[PDB]
């Protein structure tokens, strides 16, 4: 069990760049009034004053703390430092780690969540590892910093370590009611009772102390500190604990066994080791899955970005299949659709007969006498005449289908460059084909206007005008069923289709150059860069817990 | 009437130039052997030594007209006109000038006027010698052939006249003497055997004999002459007298002349009248005065467009036209089968492949069925083309008369048919090529022709689409056709023709007509204008 307790702060360590909260890590956060005495708790731990008292300022960062018996084995100093985010430095002087632990707070331009991870090397202590956290002080701060607590605390292995001083009633301690707002119960909270000469009845929690009642299950521990005066005078933490020990012994005979700074440290070695083993299981198993997830999301992501030449022949030849394949089945659809349901109605609601009075009729005859089927020509020359604004109509409708799916499989690249320069390529390649497609679609209705066959199979023969009128209705009708189905036919070849073919290559050729290379694989790359720092974590992190 | 005679000769200088002989004027035509002494007939006629004695190769039309500048008696030529000639040495020096100067039909038409002459006009013509001989004999026959022609055969008493040579031309065209005058000479070299002294007085010719003796060779006034021929027959032969010499020979042509021409003139005057009208129409069929030359390129060539645009769209070209797009492209098309080429395995294959729906199998074998629509379409286009280009002969045909401006033409719309054939036929492709490319099914026509194993039916869908397919293509492609070839080019002809025709430039070398047949229209101008100046001179 003396490897779990440094594989858990190998663990830790591996986690601060990058956000240790996603990941439910077991440790212990200290939860106190600024006026508990939490300080003093933790220096009396370690042996010595290493945190800051300092008149100015407070503290406004989590402090982890990672003590480590070193026992046994110019000349080698006994105690000593090294800091996460100093790297390899290692403190020989306790006064200069005080001042960086100081510094490192003042060094943010408040409160932050960024932890500071000190390791303290000593024979003195024993081996535990603390997360100390800003102090409550009983609005706009302070409510920051209960924020803060609570990202911490909220996390479900988070053993509570909850210091009250003796001075004040226990049962309304702050600190006790955050800790209970995460953890109803207790079920999880340890308590520590500091200030114990300032006990009477008087006030709770002498009560405590003895059992009777009990707000935490882990139970409670209580110790006397250096507070005041004796800070003043340089009382070493080393005589105080000293100090201490002779305090229980004669007042508290009875509880000397199960309090003071020595028992304090030996039960939380205790109980930090016991509480990993038991939640270790369920953390292999934990990371894991975790590390599934940002790889697929890295995957997914990545666009390593390879070489930049072969790149730009992956991306855009995609593009090329994600289109061809759409408009052949929005589709493709949306095309028949308007061919089928939509250019269908409008020709078929076109009137054989509409505009045409009777009087223009007999105008016809009357320019024919000076022959029935030559007014005929004339009359229905000008009927076949109204079918090439819809066929026109018909290509637009087409043109707009198509310029709108580039957009459905935009939205089906995240270079800005690229993706812009693919869709002009495209949209301006449709444009160059709409003249073409639209002139044939021009003769298609001309060419009828042209010749007017009688001796069409479909056709019938043939007082005066009433026949004319039959003979007008009945060719126009053939006509119409000619458009209206030569027309679509029309626009697949000269602009669907042709774009189809072409799409595929003209896309790579003019895009395909290396002068513009550096331009197209131009953000965005750090949510690439967040998922690639945390994937990284997580692999050495599941490295560390084999063996 | 006096102006009979003078009105012949009017009649006869207004046709000199052009030929003559188309109108059968009447006059007398002398015939003889250059032995006979014709030269001194004539001259003892005139009563002057005016024609050469030194081979003439001319007729001679010899006008004499009677008087009675300031000499008594004088001549002109038509040639030399208006010229008068008072120096009969320069007269006969003239005749053989004119002769030398070009044998010939061309007469010279020499007029003089005396008052020692009586009004009589004849036409002298070169004497033969019992093939150059054969031009002059062809020659007389040119001019005796003529109905109303008198011949006047000459023949010496010195000689046998039944076998004249001039009697023998002369029984040749005219059997009997119906209408020629025998004249002998030399009647003081007459004795008993010779056949001259009977007919003077056996009757060879109807016409009649008339006696005379003339100066021969080796001799003295031509007036003395004829005073001494009367004095001979008053001794010798004074029986006879009366009916012989020259004196009575000149009043014997005179009024035999006279009577003859009131006669024929009826019949000439209505013979003139219709030679006219007929030459007339020659000169309008030939019919082109060309008195604006840009006016002609204008209508000659707007003529050829409405020559055109008609013959297309109704020998035709107007049916011709619709048979090739009714009967022919159909006929083909019709019988271009489905499912041709398509046997089973193919199809079997198609689903191979379709597989790793009937649907796709289907679109790929029936776009290639499609396919084989095409060909036959094209062929159409060219068949319009064939009989359309073809069409410009039919109205070379059906005028023209300008050669290089023809060609021309032709070329100018041979070459623009040329010009639509790549964008004809490039329309004529894509609608093929359309079918390919969407091929619904949901067409109206497509549930019936359905018809209503795997292969069994993909088969009978194949057939029943191509089928409607090919019922679009059969009318849509002569639609093609009329759009692009046909109508385009009855628009365009109309000016694409006149505008690169129709330049300043041009006008020069394309109205330039053929030497060979502008030369007959100047022909036939000159002779019509004659027949009418011919008919005023009549109409007194």
């Amino acid at each position: 069990m003396e490897a779990l307790i440094p594989v858990i702060n190998k663990l830790q360590d591996v986690f601060n760049t990058v956000g240790a909260d996603i990941i439910q890590l077991p440790q212990i956060v200290v939860v106190g009034t600024q006026s508990s005495g939490k300080s003093s708790v933790l220096e009396s731990l370690v042996g010595r004053d290493l945190l800051p008292r300092g008149t100015g300022i407070v503290t406004r960062r989590p402090l982890i703390l990672q003590l480590v018996h070193v026992s046994q084995e110019g000349v080698e100093a006994e105690e000593w430092g090294k800091f996460l985010h100093t790297k390899n430095k290692l403190y020989t002087d306790f006064d200069e780690i005080r001042q960086e632990i100081e510094n490192e707070t003042e060094r943010i331009s408040g409160v932050s969540p960024e932890p500071i991870h000190l390791k303290i090397f000593s024979p003195n202590v024993v081996n535990l590892t603390l997360v100390d956290l800003p102090g409550m002080t009983k609005k706009d701060i302070e409510l920051q910093i209960r924020e803060l607590i609570l990202r911490f605390i909220s996390n479900p292995n988070s053993i509570i370590l909850a210091v009250t001083a003796a001075n004040t009633d226990m049962a309304t301690s702050e600190a006790l009611k955050i800790s209970r707002e995460v953890d109803p119960d207790g079920r999880r909270t340890l308590a520590v009772i500091t200030k114990l000469d300032l006990m009477d009845a008087g006030t709770d929690a002498m009560d405590v102390l003895m059992g009777r009642v009990i707000p935490v299950k882990l139970g409670i521990i209580g110790v006397v500190n250096r507070s005041q005066l004796d800070i003043n005078n340089k009382k070493s933490v080393t005589d105080s604990i000293r100090d201490e020990y002779a305090f229980l012994q004669k007042k508290y005979p009875s509880l000397a066994n199960r309090n003071g700074t020595k028992y304090l440290a030996r039960t939380l070695n205790r109980l930090l080791m016991h509480h990993i083993r038991d939640c270790l299981p369920e953390l292999k198993t934990r990371i894991n899955v975790l590390a599934a997830q940002y790889q697929s999301l890295l995957n997914s992501y990545g666009e390593p970005v390879d070489d930049k030449s072969a790149t730009l022949l992956q991306l855009i030849t995609k593009f090329a299949t994600e289109y061809c394949n759409t408009i052949e089945g929005c589709g493709g659809a949306r095309i028949c659709y308007i061919f089928h349901e939509t250019f269908g109605r409008t020709l078929e609601s076109v009137d054989p007969l509409g505009g045409l009075n009777t009087i223009d009729i007999l105008t016809a005859i009357r320019n024919a006498t000076a022959v029935p089927e030559v007014s005929f020509e004339l009359l229905v020359k000008r009927q076949i005449k109204r079918l090439e604004e819809p066929s026109l109509r018909c290509v637009e409708l087409v043109h707009e289908e198509m310029q709108r799916i580039i957009q459905h499989c935009s939205n089906y690249l995240r270079f800005p460059k690229l993706h812009d320069a693919i869709v002009e390529v495209v949209t301006c390649l449709l444009r160059k084909r709409l003249p073409v497609t639209n002139e044939m679609v021009h003769n298609l209705v001309a060419i009828e206007l042209a010749y007017i066959n009688t001796k069409h199979p479909d056709f019938a023969d043939a007082r005066d005008c009433e026949v004319i009128e039959r003979l007008i209705k009945s060719y126009f009708l053939i006509v119409r069923k000619n458009i209206q189905d030569s027309v679509p036919k029309a626009v697949m070849h000269f602009l669907v289709n042709h774009v189809k073919d072409t799409l595929q290559s003209e896309l790579v050729g003019q895009l395909y150059k290396s002068s513009l290379l550096d331009d197209l694989l131009t953000d965005m790359a750090q949510r690439r860069k967040e998922a690639a720092d945390m994937l990284k974590a997580l692999q050495g992190a599941s490295q560390i817990i084999a063996e």
